[PDB]
C-alpha cells in the first residue's frame, strides 16, 4: 500500500481541453489565410508589428553587446551538448545483412533536410533551449535549421537566447513565437522553407500545436510544461531534495514536482521546506511556484524499493533524480523517464542548462513511449534491399501463393511476371489465382 | 521536367474526408467508450459477437489452417525477425565521460504495451497482420495486442488470425477501423492501454492513428498504398508496368508513379499499364483501373540529378530502381520508405516475405521517417552522474546561465550544491533575479 502524503487536486492532463480549443482555432485561421493569420497573432498575442524574418545584419546588431563571459558561459554549454549529442550519433549504425541465400537487406541513416526548432520565451527567456535544438541538428548533419524564439519583453528575441542560435548554428532565425511559430516553421510561411522535423519545448499551446502538426511535419516528442519527480529513501538531504523539486515548480503554475520515498521523515521534512523555499522566491517564481506546488505537486510514501519503482514508471516524469543508496540497482530496474540524474551531486537545473545530454524531453506520460530530442530524432532509418535471380525462386513463389491467399491477384502476377523471366523452365506452385 | 502522365488526384486529396469521419467518430469513443465501439463495429462491420477472443476460439478458428499456408507464413515470419533482430543490433547503449567527472549515457529500453492492427477489407491483409506482431515481439515487448476487422461478415479471416497468433500475439481482437485504434490506444475490453499503436491502413485508419499521437506513439503515417519506379533505358517496360499495376490493385486511392530518363520506356509502359488491368479479375480491375486513372503519374526528366530531385520530393512509400550503376542511386536518393534495387526483388516481395518491415509511411511522411521497426518500440532515455568536483564547473556555468533567464530556484539549486560541497570556495554564481 502507497501513501499519499500530499494529493494534487491537478495533473498534465487537467488543462488538454483548453490548450486544443486554442491550437483548432489557430491552425485553421493560419491554414486559412497563411502569413496575415500569422501577422495577426504576432500582433495580437506578442505585440509585435516587427518584420519576422531577421537578416544576418539584424542579427549582428542585436547582439554585438552581449558580453564576453555570457558567451563563454553558452560556447561552452554548447560544446557539452554537442559532445554528447556526437556521442548519441555514433550509437545508431548502418548495415546490411544476408537473409534468405542472395537476399541483401540493410539499413540506411540519413538526416533530415531541413528542421524548425523553438526555443521558447514567455515566464522566462530560454536560452539553453535555444542551443539544445539548433545544436543537436547541426550535430546530425541537417544541412537547413530554421529557428524561432516569441519577442520578449517589448522587445524582439531575447539577445542572449539569439546568440545562442546564431553560436549553434542556425541558418534562419525569426522573431516569432507560441502556435504561430510552430506553424509558420510546419508550412515553411516567410521563408519557403516547409520543415521536415519540428522541434523544441514550449507551454500547453507550443505541444499540443506540434502534436497536432504531426504527419504534416515529424516532430522529436510532446515537450510541454517541465515536470520534475525525485526518488528520495533514508540517506537523502532533505534541504537539497526541496531545493530540487522548488528549482522545477518555478517553471509556471503546471508543472508538478513529484516526491517518492521509503523515508517518512524525509517526506515530512521536505513537505515543511518546501513552502518557506518557495516564499523566499522573487515574484515571478513564488507566484508560479506557489500554484504549481499547491495544484501539482504530490509526495508519496511507499514501504520497498520495488513498490517506488512501479509508481515511477506509472508516473513516467519527464526528469527523475535518484538520491539513494545502491544507484546501480535504480539504472537497472527504472524504465520510464526522459532522463535520469542518478546521485545527488547532478541535478535537473545542471541538465537544463550545460551537463550535456538535451533537455528538450517528453511530459505528459510520452515517456512511456519516447525519449526526448536527440539525433535519433532527425535521422530517417530506412531500408533497402537487393535480390539475386536466384533468391526470386523461393521469395517469388512464397510472395505468389500469399498474395494470392489475401486476395491480391496482381501483387501474385509480378511474382509470375518474374518466374517466367528467369526461370521459364521452373514449375513452382504458385497459387490458385484469383477470380472474384 | 515534363509530365507524360499528371494525376487529377494526390494523396492529399482525401484528407478532410477522412478527418472528418475521425473527429466524429473519436469524439463519440471518448463520450460512450466500449457502448460507442460496440455499436460502430455492428453498423460498419457487421458485428455482433465478443470482441476479444479467447484462446480456444483462436485454436478453433484456425484449426483447420493447411500445413503448406503455415509453412509460408512461418517462412515470412523468420524473415520479418531475423532482419528485425539484424536492426536491433544497431541501435546500442553507452557511456561516455563529458566535463572531467561527468558521466552521461544512453539506455535503450522496449516499451511496454503494442497495439497492432492488421487491415481487412478489400483483402485480407495476412502479411500486416505478421508485420507489427513479430517486430514488437524481435523488439522484447512484453505484452501485445492485435486487432483485425471482421472480415466479409465474418470473424477475423483465418489466416490472418493464424499470422498474429504463430507471431506471438498475447491479445486478439475481433475490431476494424477507426474503433480499433481507439480501443487500443484507450485500452477498451482488455484494460492495457497500449504505448504505441501501429500497423496499416485505409485513410480513416491512419488518420486515427495521427489524431491519438500523444495518447500513444505510434510507428509512421501508413495510409493507401503508393509505388514508384525509377527506371532508365536499360529497364524492361513489362516488368516496370506489371509492378506499378501490382500496388494499384491496392484500391481507388493508391498512387503508381514512374520517374524516368527514357521516353521510349515512358510510351510502352503508359501502353502496358490498361492491358494489364484489363486482364485483372473484377475486384483488382475496378481499384487498379480508378486508381491508376486518378492518381497515376508519369514523369520524364533529362539526367539521373532531375530524377533524383523529383523522387525526393515525392517521398514514395516504396521506391523500384531499375538502372544501370544501382550503387550511385543507393548513394543519393534520401527521401523514400523502401528502396528495391534492381529488377530482381520487387514490391510485392517486400510486402509479403522479404524480411524488411512493408508497414511504410505514405503522403509524404518519408521525407521524416522510415517505416515500423523495432527502433519504433525502443525507447532512447538518457542518463547522467557526477562527481562533487565535476559540480564546481558545471554549477556555477548552470547558476549564471539559470539567472540570465530569470530562472532563480534553478540557480539555487546549484548555489545549494556548491554551499555543501565547498562551504569555502567563492564562485560568480551570477547576479541574483529580483523579479
Ligand atoms: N518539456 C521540456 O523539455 C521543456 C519545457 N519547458 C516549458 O516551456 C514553457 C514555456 O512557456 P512560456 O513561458 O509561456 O513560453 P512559450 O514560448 O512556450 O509561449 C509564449 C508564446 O505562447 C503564446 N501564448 C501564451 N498564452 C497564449 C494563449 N492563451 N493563447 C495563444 N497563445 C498564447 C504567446 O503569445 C507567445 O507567442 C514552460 O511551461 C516550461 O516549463 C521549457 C523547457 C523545456
Ligand atoms: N502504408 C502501408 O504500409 C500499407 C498500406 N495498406 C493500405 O491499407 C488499406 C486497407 O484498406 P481496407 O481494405 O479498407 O482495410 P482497413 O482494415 O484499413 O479498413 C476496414 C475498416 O475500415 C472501416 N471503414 C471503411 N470505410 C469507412 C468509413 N467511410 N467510415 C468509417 N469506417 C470505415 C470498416 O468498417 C472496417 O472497420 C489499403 O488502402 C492498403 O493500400 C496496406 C498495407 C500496408
Ligand atoms: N527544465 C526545463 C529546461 S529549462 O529550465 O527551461 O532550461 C525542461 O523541462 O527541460
Ligand atoms: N503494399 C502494402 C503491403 S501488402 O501488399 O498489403 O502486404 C504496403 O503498402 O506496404
Ligand atoms: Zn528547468
Ligand atoms: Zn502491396
Amino acid at each position: 500500500m502507497i501513501s499519499y502524503l500530499k494529493k494534487a487536486e491537478k495533473t498534465p492532463q487537467t488543462e488538454t481541453a483548453t490548450a486544443q480549443k486554442v491550437v483548432t482555432e489557430m491552425l485553421a485561421e493560419i491554414q486559412a489565410r497563411g502569413k496575415d493569420a500569422v501577422r495577426q497573432y504576432a500582433k495580437q498575442l506578442d505585440g509585435w508589428s516587427g518584420d519576422i524574418v531577421l537578416t544576418p545584419d539584424q542579427i549582428r546588431e542585436q547582439t554585438k553587446d552581449v558580453p564576453a563571459g555570457v558567451r563563454a558561459d553558452i560556447d561552452f554549454a554548447i560544446r557539452q551538448v554537442t559532445d554528447f549529442a556526437l556521442a548519441q550519433r555514433e550509437s545508431l549504425k548502418e548495415f546490411s545483412v544476408e537473409l534468405h541465400p542472395g537476399v541483401t537487406a540493410g539499413q540506411r541513416v540519413l538526416p533530415v533536410n531541413v528542421v524548425g526548432c523553438y526555443a521558447p520565451a514567455g515566464r522566462y527567456a530560454h536560452i539553453a533551449s535555444a542551443y539544445m535544438g539548433v545544436a543537436t541538428a547541426k550535430a546530425a548533419g541537417v544541412k537547413t535549421v530554421v529557428a524561432c524564439s516569441s519577442p520578449f519583453r517589448g522587445q524582439g528575441i531575447h539577445p542572449h537566447v539569439l546568440y545562442a542560435f546564431q553560436a549553434a548554428g542556425a541558418d534562419v532565425i525569426m522573431a516569432l513565437g507560441g502556435v504561430q511559430a510552430i506553424a509558420s516553421m510546419a508550412y515553411g510561411l516567410f521563408t519557403g522553407k516547409p520543415a521536415d522535423v519540428v522541434v523544441g519545448p514550449g507551454n500547453k499551446f507550443v505541444a499540443e500545436a506540434k502534436r497536432s502538426l504531426y504527419g504534416q511535419v515529424g516532430i522529436d516528442v510532446f515537450a510541454g510544461p517541465s515536470e520534475v519527480a525525485v526518488i528520495a529513501d533514508e540517506t537523502a538531504d532533505p534541504a537539497i531534495v526541496a531545493s530540487d523539486l522548488v528549482g522545477q515548480a518555478e517553471h509556471g503554475h503546471e508543472s508538478p514536482a513529484w516526491l517518492f520515498t521509503t523515508s517518512r521523515d524525509l517526506a515530512d521534512r521536505v513537505m515543511a521546506l518546501v513552502p518557506e523555499l518557495i516564499a523566499k522566491l522573487p515574484p515571478t517564481a513564488r507566484d508560479a511556484a506557489t500554484a504549481a506546488w499547491r495544484d501539482y505537486g504530490e509526495v508519496i510514501l511507499c514501504g520497498t524499493r520495488e513498490e517506488v519503482v512501479e509508481i515511477s514508471d506509472r508516473y513516467a516524469s519527464e526528469h527523475l533524480e535518484v538520491h539513494t543508496a545502491d544507484l546501480d540497482w535504480w539504472l537497472a530496474n527504472l524504465t520510464c523517464y526522459g532522463s535520469l540524474f542518478l546521485g545527488e551531486e547532478t541535478t535537473v537545473a545542471f541538465g537544463d542548462k550545460t551537463s550535456g545530454p538535451n533537455h528538450v524531453l517528453p511530459t505528459k506520460g510520452a515517456a512511456r513511449y519516447s525519449g526526448g530530442l536527440s539525433v535519433h530524432k532527425f535521422m530517417k532509418t530506412l531500408t533497402w534491399q537487393q535480390m539475386t535471380r536466384e533468391a526470386t525462386r523461393q521469395i517469388g513463389q512464397v510472395t505468389a501463393r500469399i498474395s494470392r491467399l489475401e486476395g491480391m491477384e496482381a501483387h501474385a502476377r509480378t511474382a509470375d511476371d518474374r518466374m517466367a523471366k528467369y526461370f521459364p523452365n521452373a514449375s513452382f506452385e504458385m497459387g490458385t489465382p484469383v477470380e472474384v
